[PDB]
């Protein structure tokens, strides 16, 4: 059960004050019976739904296996670390929700792969650097907030970021461009 390996794993570097995640027993067939983790009809796991449920840690690379999944719901805890660079590897994900955490670098580039996105939902972290272009890619984008974060560089307001407002961008730390309240000075 290689997915319910990769979510123990998550659980070992997750701090879980609750004991929310007792449940996450990997003796078990498969996850599918575990709290907060819905399986689709041929028992692979396609959500993690762990919104306000006072963790904090990190996360572990090993979520890239969970093929399948489609949402991952870890807003409103305070998870740190960076956003694994691989997390572009969710290709079937349409909800990426970590907003109100305490995550620290870069948004990873990654994230342009994943073509089936609806909600990229960031705000209220301590992300860095510049948004990555390749997130314009991302056709089915329809909810995106990136917003009070400390963010910084020339946002394109080009492929589906054409769609969006200043709002979405807001209380960085130095956005420039047609989307943000803000022209770059180049
Ligand atoms: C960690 O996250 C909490 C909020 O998250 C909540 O509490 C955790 C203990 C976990 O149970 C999470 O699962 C849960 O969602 C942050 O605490 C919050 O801090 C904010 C201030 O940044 C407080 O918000 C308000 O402040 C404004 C005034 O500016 C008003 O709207 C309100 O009156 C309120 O005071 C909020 O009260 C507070 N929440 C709690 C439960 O203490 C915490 O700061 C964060 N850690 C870090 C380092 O950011
Ligand atoms: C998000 O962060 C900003 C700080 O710039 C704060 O004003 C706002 O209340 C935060 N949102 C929530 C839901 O805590
Ligand atoms: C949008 O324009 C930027 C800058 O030219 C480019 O890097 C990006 O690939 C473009 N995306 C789309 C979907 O056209």
């Amino acid at each position: 059960n290689l997915e319910g390996d990769a979510l123990h794993t998550l659980r070992v570097t997750l701090v879980d004050p609750n004991n929310v995640l007792q449940s996450w027993d990997p003796t078990l067939v498969n996850p599918c019976t575990w709290f907060h983790v819905t399986c689709n009809n041929e028992n692979s796991v396609i959500r993690v739904d762990l919104g306000n449920a006072e963790l904090s840690g990190h996360l572990v690379p090993e979520l890239g296996v969970l093929k399948n999944l489609q949402y991952l719901e870890l807003y409103s805890n305070n998870i740190t670390g960076p956003i694994p660079s691989n997390l572009g590897d969710l290709t079937n994900l349409v909800s990426l929700d970590l907003y109100l955490n305490s995550f620290s670098g870069p948004i990873p580039e990654s994230l342009g792969k994943l073509s089936k996105l609806r909600f990229l939902r960031l705000n209220n972290n301590s992300l860095t650097g510049s948004i990555p272009m390749s997130l314009t890619q991302i056709t089915t984008l329809q909810v995106l907030d990136l917003s009070n974060n400390r963010l910084s560089g020339s946002v394109p307001d080009n492929g589906s970021f054409s769609l969006f407002t200043p709002i979405s961008f807001a209380n960085n730390l130095d956005l420039c461009g047609p989307v943000t309240s803000h022209p770059c000075p180049g």
